[PDB]
């Protein structure tokens, strides 16, 4: 098992390792840890993408408890197990209050840990995946909190970018990424897990927001003690823009974030936020041939539909990627063991 | 091989003409694709009732997405993918604003159809089943809308008739099926598309209604070109009627629907009709058909709503499928 | 197939169950009772041995939850999951956004001709019967108004037997004593079991304040199944307001302020005394109880996916039998 034919996988040690490992946070995934799901997320698109057996693991029996609407990641989900051949019992429409009635967390989750292998939870709560952890007799994956963990959505997030550069993972002082982060990086919490993940490599930064809306100083810190640690850190690892003109130029990965009505004071100061940074065909004439746009979506008034079409778009096949990622999660996690034979490979 | 009583379904070239098809309308389903959901409906019928193994579509993953609740339908269409001996994830609970949330319909079927190898979709929007079907790189279902479109309902409709009438299928100048339809015909859709479908067959209609609530003017223009096609029109193709007593005399088929006084079906509104006729109804029922009437063996509702099972089996079974072997299709 | 001394003919029990539903736990008599306990052990062992639980597959299932009770959908959806079978759901309504005008009667007639069998939860006391009327298919009750639960009771009395296997001997010298703590006029779990466990020799403390005692025709039903096999006696049922009395020389503690539990109320406890709970609790038990080796209630609501899965596997199985 080889992945760009430098780093040699050792699925049986990591899967033994993995095995029945909870992910609540993208600091619970190590550097052999995201090779192995790499590589088992690439066999499962070209295997899903040939029309071959996606079956790897069958005799499981999931929970997904989802106490706010968030129905792409819970499909997305549901989708993994089911083609894995696995089968999941799904608690959706409701909230915190209404799904604890009076009970306890700790005693919903010793509880239902004794009925499954396990449990897929979305709350908007930090507390309780938390409380949901410490209970649970069963490994449990965090699909989105309040603390802005989705360590699911930082997977495939690196995995589409690993995609178009795969020399992130090189580690190489000649081979730098550049990535520009757009819109509202105060409240996009997909900007902070992903930068924490980027910030292990060779990586560079820059941050395009307006005034009110700009990264936070301890994601700042965060990405500067991780280049630091791997001998990376310059005066040009972290740059700020105001304007996209200045912000996309020479970068190898432009992300959009959710620039939501509700974080402004009024409509005019929304209206005025949009437009300053929507991307069109036009902003993009003065990016790198081989750039590529991600947006963990969904997409409203950020994207211009006519961007669709060009080339340097992923957004679409960035979603279609967590297919691929939470498969390769869910068969290193929860498969019972492994043999040579048994593993993913097209 | 393949024989519906006397007629030879070359199924793996019928297949290879639906494998992933879209089915939106009831015009979407040929003469030939009819013929293959009939005999494959029939499969499944003697499959299930005889308990013998009915997985014929495994290893396929759906997505259900109703946006009104129609609690009924969406069982049937689990009921038949798991039946299959394939998996579903179910989108219910919601509507079309909550489900949306203000992304686009394209955006969200354009992500969705990479998720699962086909999708069932109901919708009481018309529109938005449409832009589903431009925007999805899988076939789509519909499952019923606004546009009162609900091809399942057809298709299950016209194997229960043909399970008591089969000649309605051989377009025989002498062997001509005559239907009663009762109630609110002006907003009962179900009428709509089963008379765009029975008018492709020998087949004379009744229309029984109240002044406000009777068959709109284009179904008749569209009952009257199928008949016209096929030359089976004539000037006593399409009576009109206000009263059951006319209605119900010499009709092979009586098919009620929901009146949301007159048009109440009894043993005694019974007396007059075919010893042969048989009474449908899409249900639900409210009091349309009196309770004594399910006892009298005219009444087929139940198992009309009963064939709904074998027929979505039918049509997933035709549409999904991806074998390549004559040997390996139901054949019981 | 013995439960270290009573053989059961399995076959003989399943051609008898089959297709059989269960409303009530008097639907259940005692070569059924033996099944259901012989069959939810082998269950227990094979997933607690991690082995293939695939008993049932090839059944498609509904399950109808009319009121909120994600406990106990769940536990039935894991259990029919796990048995290899698969399950439609309809939920998050109640009895009038389900039923929307639409009779009962034609809802069940319709259903069951989709599925092999149903398993329905509404908090009227009507429905489950007219759906049982209507079904062409098994009802498996999961909860009603009427109190009526067979699975709570079915996997609250395997419970029990686990650890005082001797209730099944129906011998005159080893007697199981229970106590039962807190609403016992509402606590229809109780009705329930003590229905049960009198069909055995079993003793029964009341624990309870005035106003929340158990009612007077389960004390009759209780006296009734006593009398028909000789187990009844002047000691037979006691009523205690206190738990200090309450709880002495009881191998059973049924919980549902003077009836809160804590490790000092189960100091003059039996050494062998286990705590049910059929749950979720509040402040009946403090958390500390938790870490007491007599708390078993956790283990209880587990015990539950064990003997759903054997009810599911006599009643829908087509008959090679779990074992080992
Ligand atoms: N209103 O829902 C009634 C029903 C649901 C499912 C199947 C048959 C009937
Ligand atoms: N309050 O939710 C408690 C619960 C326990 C086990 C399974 C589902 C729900
Ligand atoms: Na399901």
């Amino acid at each position: 098992f080889y992945i760009n034919s430098k780093y040699k996988i050792d699925l049986d040690k990591i899967m033994t390792k993995m095995k029945n490992k909870s992910v609540i946070n993208i600091d619970d995934v190590d550097d052999e840890e995201l090779l192995a799901i790499l590589y088992t997320s690439k066999q499962f698109e070209k295997i899903l993408k040939n029309n071959e057996d996606s079956k790897y693991l069958e005799n499981k029996v999931f929970c997904s408890v989802f106490l706010e609407p968030s129905t792409r990641t819970r499909c997305s989900f549901d989708a993994a197990i089911l083609k894995l051949g696995s089968k999941v019992l799904n608690i959706t429409d409701m909230n915190s209050t209404s799904f604890y009635k009076g009970e306890t967390v700790e005693d919903a989750f010793k509880i239902l840990s004794t009925y499954v292998d396990g449990i897929i939870y979305r709350d908007p709560s930090k507390k309780n995946v938390d409380i949901a952890v410490s209970s649970s007799s069963k490994p449990i994956i965090n699909a989105g909190n309040g603390t802005g963990e989705h360590p699911t959505q930082s997977l495939l997030d690196f995995y589409t970018i690993h995609n178009y550069f795969p020399f992130i993972l090189d580690r190489n002082i000649n081979k730098k990424l550049n990535i520009a982060f757009v819109g509202d990086l105060k409240n996009g919490r997909t900007v902070h897990s992903l930068s924490k993940l980027l910030s292990r490599y060779n990586v560079s930064f820059n941050f395009v927001s307006c005034k009110s809306l700009n990264i936070p100083k301890d994601i700042v810190n965060t990405i500067t003690y991780n280049l630091k640690k791997n001998n990376f850190y310059s005066d040009d690892s972290i740059k700020y823009f105001d304007n996209l003109e200045e912000g996309l130029e020479d970068v190898h990965i432009i992300y959009m974030t959710r620039i939501q009505k509700e974080r402004f004071t009024d409509v005019d100061e929304y209206n005025q936020y949009k437009n300053a940074f929507i991307l069109s065909n036009k902003t993009l004439e003065n990016t790198r041939d081989d750039t590529k746009i991600l947006h963990p979506l969904p997409r409203v008034n950020e994207i211009k539909v006519e961007v669709d079409s060009n080339p340097k778009s992923v957004y679409f096949t960035q979603a279609e990627n967590g297919l691929y990622v939470r498969m390769a999660l869910l068969y290193l996690i929860f498969s019972s063991t492994s043999s040579a034979w048994s593993h993913p490979q097209f």
